[PDB]
C-alpha cells in the first residue's frame, strides 16, 4: 500500500554516463557499446551559440577536440558524426556495461526517469512526465545536459529523451536520442518560450481513480456524460480531450471500482466547471496529473482491500 | 531551476539485491561480502506468525532449509544466525559487486532512498522520510521484505532500513540493519499501531528556502518573530518544536537566499494561520515536510534567482 511516484532503478544507465568536454564546455555523454552521445552544442562558444551553424563548426573540430571520460580512465575518440541535434562519438573501447537498449520517442503524457548527471557523475534520478507543450518540469542545474530519461520493461532501457537547455519559464527541452527535439525547440541560446501547457486529463482520471480507491468518494455524481460533451468542455478549460485509448487505458480502474469511466468524467466536469471548494483530494487542492493510469495499477494491486 | 523528490542513484545496491526462499516463503535478501541479511519472519509459517517464538523456529532450521538466489546463480548457505529481527545466511560466495558501505540508524526527520524490489528483482526507487512516530510513508506490496533504504555520499552507501511490514493505517515499518526495528513494533502479524505524528518543522523551513531559491516568494512578509513566540504556534499546528541547533543548520540557507531564519518562522506562522488562498508553492498546496536542509542544499544551485 502507499501511493508514491518512482523512478525505475537507475543501476544500468549509469554504467553509461561518461564525461564529455570540448574546449571550456563539460557535458555529460551517453556511451553504449562503442559509441558515446551528446549534445551537440558541447561544440559551440559564447559566440557561436547565439547564431551557430552547426556543419560548419563541425567540420572545423578533429577527434582529439573530444575528450572522453568513462571515470578516471581516458576513451580515445577515434570518429565523429552529427544525427540531428546529437553528436556521435565513435570510440576505441566497447562499453562492457551496456545493457540490452532502444531508443522510443515518448508521447505527450507519458512519464519516464531522468537521471542527473554531472561532469559524467549520476547525481540522482527523479520521475518525470513529457508535457503536452513538449517541456518537462525537471530539476537541473548548469552542467546536466547529456542526462538521459528512460524507461525500464524487462531488462530492456528505452531511452527517451536527452537534456539539452532550461528555459526561461524553468522548464527543460531537449531531445531524443536520435537527436529529434521535443518541441519546437532548436539548439540556439535565444529567446524561445514554451507554449501554452495543457493539464493531462489521462492522469488526472487515474489521480481520481486513486483517490476512489484511496479512501475517498465525495467528487462522484449520477450526472451523464457523453465522450464528445466531455471532451468539448475538458478543452474550454484546458484539459486535453480524452480519446478512446484513453477510455480503454482506464478500464481496469473502472473494473477495480465499479465507477464507469464516463461516470468519473462527469465527476471531473462538475470539478472544473464547480471547482472544489472547500475540498481537497489525496489531501491536495489542485488536481495531480503526472501520475498515470499505469502507475495506480502497479501499487494498487491487487487485492480488493475495501 | 526545478525541484523535486530525488533519490540516490540505485546502481549500487542493486548489485547487492538477491531472493531468500524459506519453505513457501519469498522475500529479498541485502548480499554484501559473503553475508545475506533478510527479515527473520521468512521463516514463520502461518500459525507461527500470530504469536511466534523465533529463537526456537530458527533452531529447527539448518543452513539447507534456505534457498538464496542472486539472478539465474544459486548461492549456497553455509551459515545462518539471528542478528535481533533480521537473519545473517553466510554463503559460499563473496559479492564482487560489494560497494563500499555501511550501517546507520537514521533519525527522525532525516531522509533515505528506498530501492523496492521482489523476488531478488529491483522495481522502483523513491525517496522517503523517516517519520517522527517512527513510520515511513511509503509504496511497498507484498514480497517488497527486505527492500532497503540508503544514502551514499562518495563511493560509500549508508544502509538505513529494511523493510518488515505494513501497518494497518497504510504506512510501513521496518529495522536498521542490525535488526532493531524503528518504533514500537514487533515481528508478528498482529494489529499495531504507531504513535500520533508530528510535521517535521526543519524540512518545511528548508523547502520554502527551496521555493525562494527557484524564484518563488509571494508568501514572504516584511515581519519577524521570537524563536519561542514561533515555537507557541508550532504546537497549535503539530508542528515539531524548533531549536537554535535546527536554526544554525539553515545557516547556510539563509546567507544565500539573504532571508533571516527567524524571519521564514514569521512567514510559515503566517501560512499555517492564513492558509495559501488557493495558491501553491513549488506546485504543491500542502507544506512539504521530507526534504532536509541537505536535500535541498545538494539539488538547488548556490545562488538565488534575482
Ligand atoms: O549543461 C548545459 C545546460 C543545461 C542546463 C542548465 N540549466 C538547466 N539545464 N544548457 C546549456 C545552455 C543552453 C544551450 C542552448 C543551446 C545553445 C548552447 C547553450 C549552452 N548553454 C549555456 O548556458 C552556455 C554554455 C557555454 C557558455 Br561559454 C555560455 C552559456
Ligand atoms: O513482503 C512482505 C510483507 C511486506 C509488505 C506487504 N505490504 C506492504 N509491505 N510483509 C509481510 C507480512 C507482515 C509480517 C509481520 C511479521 C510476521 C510475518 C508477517 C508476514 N506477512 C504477511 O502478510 C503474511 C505472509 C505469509 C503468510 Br502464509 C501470511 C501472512
Amino acid at each position: 500500500s502507499g501511493f508514491r511516484k518512482m523512478a525505475f532503478p537507475s543501476g544500468k544507465v549509469e554504467g553509461c554516463m561518461v564525461q564529455v568536454t570540448c574546449g571550456t564546455t563539460t557535458l555529460n555523454g551517453l556511451w553504449l557499446d562503442d559509441t558515446v552521445y551528446c549534445p551537440r552544442h558541447v561544440i559551440c562558444t559564447a559566440e557561436d551559440m547565439l547564431n551557430p551553424n552547426y556543419e560548419d563548426l563541425l567540420i572545423r573540430k578533429s577527434n582529439h577536440s573530444f575528450l572522453v571520460q568513462a571515470g578516471n580512465v581516458q576513451l580515445r575518440v577515434i570518429g565523429h558524426s552529427m544525427q540531428n541535434c546529437l553528436l556521435r562519438l565513435k570510440v576505441d573501447t566497447s562499453n562492457p556495461k551496456t545493457p540490452k537498449y532502444k531508443f522510443v520517442r515518448i508521447q505527450p503524457g507519458q512519464t519516464f526517469s531522468v537521471l542527473a548527471c554531472y561532469n559524467g557523475s549520476p547525481s540522482g534520478v527523479y520521475q518525470c512526465a513529457m508535457r503536452p507543450n513538449h517541456t518537462i518540469k525537471g530539476s537541473f542545474l548548469n552542467g546536466s545536459c547529456g542526462s538521459v530519461g528512460f524507461n525500464i520493461d524487462y531488462d530492456c532501457v528505452s531511452f527517451c529523451y536527452m537534456h539539452h537547455m532550461e528555459l526561461p519559464t524553468g522548464v527543460h527541452a531537449g531531445t531524443d536520442l536520435e537527436g529529434k527535439f521535443y518541441g519546437p525547440f532548436v539548439d540556439i541560446q535565444t529567446a524561445q518560450a514554451a507554449g501554452t501547457d495543457t493539464t493531462i486529463t489521462l492522469n488526472v482520471l487515474a489521480w481520481l481513480y486513486a483517490a476512489v480507491i484511496n479512501g475517498d468518494r465525495w467528487f462522484l455524481n449520477r450526472f451523464t456524460t457523453t465522450l464528445n460533451d466531455f471532451n468539448l468542455v475538458a478543452m474550454k478549460y484546458n484539459y486535453e480531450p480524452l480519446t478512446q485509448d484513453h477510455v480503454d487505458i482506464l478500464g481496469p480502474l473502472s473494473a477495480q471500482t465499479g465507477i464507469a469511466v464516463l461516470d468519473m468524467c462527469a465527476a471531473l466536469k462538475e470539478l472544473l466547471q464547480n471547482g472544489m471548494n472547500g475540498r481537497t483530494i489525496l489531501g491536495s487542492t489542485i488536481l495531480e496529473d503526472e501520475f498515470t493510469p499505469f502507475d495506480v495499477v502497479r501499487q494498487c494491486s491487487g487485492v480488493t482491500f475495501q
